[PDB]
């Protein structure tokens, strides 16, 4: 069925590119947007994509909730990681809650993050 909530636009943006938000990124609400490393799992913002590491209690969610594309999850525990080298934004899960199980996607063509910092360099934290 549809997305009965809000997702978090463009916060993937916002985490690496505010530093008021880098230092705290939780509260986001993200769709699921590929799963399979396998604790690496894409999520969507509804404008950005981006790959994230799911660990400790968030690993455990993974498994316990059987987590695919389309769940809506919202992030309680996390920490950005840039691999500066190979120009790559990876979101550290540590915890977060099941907002809304198997919901269409709210949008299928978005941008990845990694391919937005690289043609928007000057923007990156």
């Amino acid at each position: 069925g549809p997305s009965s909530v809000q997702l978090s636009r463009g916060d993937f943006h916002s985490i690496f590119t505010n530093k008021q938000r880098y230092d705290n990124p939780t509260g986001g609400v993200y769709q699921v947007y590929n799963t399979r490393r396998k604790n690496l799992i894409m999520i969507s913002d509804g404008i950005y994509h981006m790959k994230a590491l799911l660990r400790n209690q968030a690993a455990s969610k993974f498994q316990s909730m059987e987590l695919q594309r389309g769940d809506i999850i919202r992030v309680i525990i996390a920490e950005p990681a840039i691999v500066r080298e190979r120009k790559k934004y990876v979101l550290l899960v540590d915890d977060f809650e099941l907002v809304q199980s198997r919901a269409d996607m709210v949008n299928q063509t978005s941008t990845f993050l990694d391919n937005y910092f690289s043609e928007h360099p000057n923007e990156t934290l």
